[PDB]
């Protein structure tokens, strides 16, 4: 079933107590909450399982991989409760915002890019030396803590390349950020995150991944039949070619993330994740005026 999911004895309402509502995604809403219990802070995720059918599966396998995951470059789950018909997933609190968020009121420095491909690279580098895929690399669910800490969010998705089954084929992700073998669902693993992490590269120097105006459907032959995207415009050196060792058309001959982590554009630009707080203070300042 799912883990961590605490028997309807457990009152959410009384155990919990919602502070703001702060996101509203597919499934339900975001609350940033106090577990009353020991006075932590919490993100409160509330679905209701009658209003809802095959989000079912996404939820239930999303948090099947958090509950298997330990580190800090990984959001952590806290147990689901029960209340009549809504389930609370309960998680570690990131106030900062996504990624994304961070790129509305204008554009990142290469400093800032280099900050967070970083913290999204220990993530991956954790993810796969566990055998998982994350499937769903993107800005949107690359979540930052107040502070500046950067963690993975939103697996939905995520793959687990296990004993007997040492590579996936199931057309998972977003069109976009796909990587060709996914998308002709040839077996992959977790040379597609890294595929996916190239194009949030393009993204958080750009703001937005390549071919992003054009209609999904076009994207899907686009993808396995034109050469890699490139990062095209005034950016130096090592990002341009950070971005083409990621965007190979052949999945065995991408990096590790590991590797990734000593390219030449991570070593001269990344600093550390307490810079980012300007970035994350800008997006408030700029969501007050919206």
């Amino acid at each position: 079933g799912l883990p961590g999911m605490q028997n309807l004895k457990a009152d959410p309402e009384e155990l919990f107590t919602k502070l703001e509502k702060i996101g509203k995604g597919s499934f339900g809403e975001v609350f940033k909450g106090i577990d009353n219990r020991t006075q932590k802070v919490v993100a409160i995720k509330i679905i209701d399982l009658e209003e809802a059918e095959d989000e079912i599966e996404d939820i239930q396998q999303e948090i099947t991989v958090l509950s298997q995951c330990d580190s800090p470059y990984v959001t952590k789950y806290y147990g689901s409760y029960l209340k009549d018909t809504k389930l609370w997933i309960i998680m570690e609190y990131l106030g900062g915002g996504s990624a994304l968020d961070l790129l509305e009121p204008g554009p990142l420095d290469e400093t800032q890019i280099a900050t967070i491909l970083r913290e999204i690279l220990k993530g991956l580098d954790y993810l796969h030396s566990e055998k998982k895929i994350h499937r769903d690399i993107k800005a949107a669910n690359v979540l930052l803590s107040e502070h500046g800490e950067v963690k993975l969010a939103d697996f939905g998705v995520a793959g687990q390349l296990t004993d007997t089954q040492i590579k996936r084929n199931t057309f998972v992700g977003t069109p976009f950020w796909m990587a060709p073998e996914v998308i002709k669902q040839s077996a992959y693993d977790s040379k597609a995150d890294i595929w996916s992490l190239g194009i949030t590269a393009i993204e958080l120097a750009r703001g937005e991944p390549p071919h992003s105006e054009l209609h999904p459907m076009k994207v899907l032959f686009l993808i396995p039949k034109n050469n890699p995207p490139t990062l095209e415009g005034n950016y130096s050196k090592p990002l341009k070619e950070f971005v083409e060792a990621c965007l190979n058309k052949e999945p065995s001959f991408r990096p590790t993330a590991k590797e990734l982590l000593k390219h030449k554009f991570i070593l001269r630009n990344a600093k550390k994740t307490s810079y980012l707080t300007e970035l994350i203070d800008r997006y408030k300042r700029w969501k007050a005026e919206q």
